[PDB]
């Protein structure tokens, strides 16, 4: 009720989704996707989800918010990882699981947006017009 629905889709991106392996103890591609930013009308919530393009399956639905925190993946300086509890139809385990971009271009403007959009998207209002 305005909360595990109530968004809509604003922006998408391919991007590749990881899933953290504990028998690997390591970041291990889920797939590869395009993710979808559904953002909830009342914008308390909104996830990137990300759905395997060919694969047409959300794999990982993750909130963004400052109830995460977005860590950068060993070697990578730019590909983050965050930890959310992922159960679009991912199972409902929490895990850290990662996205990078093709590049620290696409990933460093989304990262920093991305902290940015935390703390302030909170305060701030954005209503995408209709």
């Amino acid at each position: 009720g305005s909360g595990e629905e109530d968004e809509k889709v604003l922006y998408s991106q391919r991007v590749k989704l990881f899933r953290f392996d504990a028998e690997v103890s390591q970041w291990k591609e889920r797939g590869l996707g395009n993710l979808k930013i559904l953002k909830n009308e009342v914008n308390g919530k909104l996830r990137m989800l990300m759905r395997r393009e060919q694969v047409l399956k959300v794999c990982a639905n993750h909130w963004i918010t400052t109830t995460m925190n977005l860590k950068p993946l060993s070697g990578s300086d730019r590909a983050w990882m965050w930890l959310a509890s992922d159960f679009s139809d991912g199972d409902a385990k929490l895990e850290q699981l990662a996205a990078k971009f093709k590049t620290p271009e696409l990933a460093e403007e989304f990262k920093q947006k991305f902290e940015e959009c935390q703390r302030l998207l909170l305060d701030i209002p954005l209503q995408t017009p209709k």
